[PDB]
């Protein structure tokens, strides 16, 4: 059944609750972002109102064929009324079009639902600064102190310099970047930019990127593989067998592949710095795992919460085991006691 952490008390609202059939008593279904665990269940046959960002709205229309009459896009950073309740959408610093939702309950309670987010100090100067938040529905994906990772900027720096050096040494080397969802576009766009190439990709993936309101996007991507030296492939094909196979398809235009796998976290983060990352190599193929996260590190999460000082925290990730739940509740208490709220 719909779990309690997907329901907004004192409203008829749900968040990211599309795979439970009709939820008894829901008058408006909110979608934080276009990732499949979140939209799971949406289709052209959905006939309830969906509230979301403009970008998520382009993807529902174009990729899932939801009918226009049911898609209700809202502008960001703007006080809006939905079924008699004031709401604001804020940027979540996750994937394109991803939002957090502020709900102002008629009784005076204020609720923030983070969706999926990477907490940042910049959020301390949004509309969130202007009033108190009583309950926080928190993205707890990496809520454990082992989860450190570098900034997005430091990771992109590493990737740009790696690719540029490799291709300047060998002008017959191909760069390939894996993907399975929206998010992490900066990786492949930053590499294509330093190399003076467009990124080439399948027709489905080009369609997906064309929904995303990226500036000058017509100049940066293409479906013509032959004219591109940065290819995107399904993440599943980013392995030695998959890459050899792909290289055969390029018709002796290339004799080397340098490939990037933007993971979330991996245990080499516990020891290794970004400067000291190395590839797995077999022959003329090298594969780099880079820790490009669109979720909060443990420290970024802790800082955001200690700044927000909520009265109650409701986790939305890792809730399925008692050991996880218990561990998270302990960090929350530590954070509250250290900060004094
Ligand atoms: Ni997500």
């Amino acid at each position: 059944t719909c779990p309690f952490y997907k329901k907004i008390p004192g409203t008829g609202f749900t968040v990211d609750a599309f795979q439970y059939g009709v939820v008894e008593g829901c008058t408006a279904y909110f979608l934080t972002h276009f990732h499949s665990d979140h939209y799971a269940g949406l289709s052209k046959h959905f006939t309830f109102p969906v509230y979301c960002s403009e970008i998520t709205g382009n993807l529902l229309k174009n990729k899932l064929h939801v009918q226009e009459q049911y898609i209700h896009p809202l502008p960001l950073d703007t006080e809006c009324i939905v079924n008699g309740v004031k709401v604001v959408l804020l940027d979540a610093n996750h994937c394109p079009g991803a939002v957090m939702i502020l709900f102002y309950l008629p009784n005076g309670t204020v609720i923030l639902h983070t969706g999926d987010f990477r907490a940042d100090p910049s959020m301390e100067r949004s509309l969130l600064a202007d009033q108190k938040v009583h309950m926080l529905y928190l993205d707890t994906t990496y809520c454990s102190p082992e989860y450190t990772f570098p900034s997005q900027q430091e990771v992109i720096r590493f990737a740009i310099n790696t690719a540029f050096e490799a291709v300047t040494l060998n002008p017959h080397a191909l760069v390939v970047c894996g993907t399975y969802s929206i998010g992490k576009e900066k990786v492949f766009l930053a590499i294509a930019d330093v190399l003076g190439s467009k990124v080439g990709m399948s027709q489905e993936k080009y369609k997906t990127l064309q929904c995303l309101n990226i500036p000058e996007i017509n100049s940066l991507i293409t479906t013509d593989m032959c004219s591109s030296l940065v290819h995107l492939l399904p993440m599943m094909q980013i392995n030695f067998k998959g890459l050899q196979s792909h290289l055969k398809k390029c018709g002796g235009k290339y004799n080397q592949i340098l490939a990037f796998r933007p993971t979330g976290w991996t245990h080499s983060n516990k020891f290794t710095r970004i400067a000291d990352v190395i590839p797995q190599t077999k022959g003329n193929i090298s594969i780099y795992g880079i820790p490009y996260s669109e979720h909060s590190s443990y420290l970024e999460m802790k800082r955001f919460v200690q700044w927000l000082k909520p009265q109650k925290i409701i986790p939305t990730v890792n809730v399925g085991t008692w050991k996880s739940r218990s561990t998270m509740e302990k960090y929350f208490r530590e954070w509250k006691l250290e900060a004094g709220y």
